[PDB]
């Protein structure tokens, strides 16, 4: 996992899992929660979700990776946490920087 970049930061937002205990577990750890994705400028196909699907997927596993040779044991619930918030970080990067091709 090289030849990638990280985009600006984005304000780690808070998905509901449908229970206020998963939101404020999440929230008070949030500033362990990632808050950038590994993304490209403009790529070269771009797309809706098919983006999101492997943006989110490299800088999930980027996490998943290190966090367990980090002595840190993340389980199922610290990965499905964070897609949440990797695929909206993924979402609202391809929208910063495609929309700003309409206005070159």
């Amino acid at each position: 996992l090289g030849g990638y970049m990280l985009g600006s930061a984005m304000s780690r937002p808070i998905i509901h899992f449908g229970s206020d205990y998963e939101d404020r577990y999440y929230r008070e750890n949030m500033h362990r929660y990632p808050n950038q994705v590994y993304y490209r400028p403009m790529d070269e196909y771009s797309n809706q979700n098919n983006f999101v699907h492997d943006c989110v997927n490299i800088t999930i596993k980027q996490h998943t990776v290190t966090t367990t040779t980090k002595g840190e044991n993340f389980t199922e619930t610290d990965v499905k946490m964070m897609e949440r918030v990797v695929e909206q970080m993924c979402i609202t990067q391809y929208e910063r920087e495609s929309q700003a091709y309409y206005q070159r």
